[PDB]
């Protein structure tokens, strides 16, 4: 499109992704290995907005990077993703989510959106992206059958019809999560997707703020893979490239000239999963393309590093509440520990097996 959300700024730094990265470098032993690590702070990722207790940090990198463009002369850009929906994960076996529907789930989901927006509102020479709710919409798609998603529907459309309208008034550009090739690229679930992105971007009043959709966020997919994955089979849409190419032109048609953001921050090694669907630690995950606007596509406004890589996806232990046996099959690095924590020997093969090299 005329106008890419990345072109003419800085990207932010995470501070945070940086401080985790700073303290998992020191610990690599083998000293090549060190530095290529510590520079993977140099390399901007999204600030996950999984909780409330996380806006406090909003507001501080808005501020943060308000300074570091008056200092460098540059215009500064903050990524962030909106991840706290009520019964979020609805599909998976264990969700961190704080908020339920059952416990005025929509006002609580509304009022973080509120809190997000009051601190993006302060900030206006920060250009903000945000991620819009990974792990939801596409569950109304394909796993309504799942009896907590099909309860989840119209929370979900209400919550992330909430975060669209309200985020759209501060200027926020937006991306809605999209799933991937393997989950909403097989031909038959297009135009169901299609058509439920393009009611979301109706009932949010087809904002030009909101660009379009990220796909591959915490994912492993390759954009364009070399040769198929094998996890691939009987879908032609085996890569992101392929996914995005046949979606695109459906939104088209609706009036929606989407444009998308690929996830590529733990995709340098493909052809490690045993099936498609296994999502959590994937075992022997490198560091993939970096983030940049050279994308390769007409639909693709940036490739770019979503899901922070060494920070686990859950927990391998059993006996932990939030325990998803996803994260214990033979596909999965174990031992792992919970979400969120830092997983230093699954950091340290990242970079070890970045590619490109680091
Ligand atoms: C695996 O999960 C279990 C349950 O969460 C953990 O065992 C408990 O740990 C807490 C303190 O961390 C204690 O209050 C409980 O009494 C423990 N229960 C038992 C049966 O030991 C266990 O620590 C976890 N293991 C790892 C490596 O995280």
């Amino acid at each position: 499109s005329a106008n890419n959300p990345w072109t003419g700024f800085q990207i932010f730094l995470s501070p945070y992704y940086a401080n985790e990265v700073a303290a998992a470098a020191k610990q690599i032993t083998d000293p090549t290995l060190s530095s290529k690590a510590a520079s993977v702070a140099n390399i901007p990722t999204f600030t996950w907005l999984d909780s409330v207790a996380k806006i406090p940090d909003l507001g501080t990198y808005l501020a943060s990077a308000s300074a570091l463009g008056k200092s460098t002369g540059t215009k500064q850009l903050v990524q962030i993703v909106i991840y706290d929906l009520p019964d979020r994960d609805c599909a998976a076996k264990a969700s961190n989510g704080e908020f339920s529907i059952a416990n005025n789930g929509q006002a609580n989901y509304e009022n973080y959106i509120d809190q997000i927006v009051a601190q993006i509102q302060q900030f206006p020479d920060v250009r903000v992206v945000a991620v819009i709710e990974p792990d939801s919409l596409a569950n109304l798609v394909t796993n309504l059958n799942v009896q907590k998603c099909a309860n989840a529907k119209t929370t979900y459309l209400a919550s992330v019809n909430y975060a669209l309208t309200n985020l759209a008034k501060v200027g926020v550009y937006m991306y809605m999560d999209a799933g991937h090739a393997g989950w909403l690229g097989w031909p038959a679930n297009l135009s169901p997707a299609a058509q439920l992105f393009t009611q979301v971007w109706q009932n949010a009043g087809k904002s030009p703020f909101i660009k379009g959709l990220a796909t591959n966020v915490a994912n492993y997919n390759a954009l364009q893979a070399a040769s198929p994955d094998p996890i691939t089979q009987g879908n032609p849409n085996y890569d992101e490239i392929h996914y995005i190419n046949a979606l695109a032109p459906l939104l088209q048609q609706a009036g929606w000239d989407a444009t998308f953001i690929v996830d590529q921050g733990r995709s340098g090694v493909q052809n490690i999963r045993q099936q498609w669907g296994d999502w959590c630690n994937i075992k022997g995950a490198g560091f993939g393309t970096r983030p940049t606007t050279n994308t390769g596509s007409q639909f693709i406004d940036s490739i770019v590093w979503v899901k922070p890589g060494g920070e686990s996806n859950g927990t391998s232990n059993s006996s932990s509440p939030r325990y998803d046996s996803t994260c214990s099959l033979p596909d999965a690095a174990q031992p792992a520990p919970e979400a969120g924590t830092w997983f230093q020997a699954y950091f340290q093969t990242l970079v070890s097996a970045a590619n490109p090299p680091l």
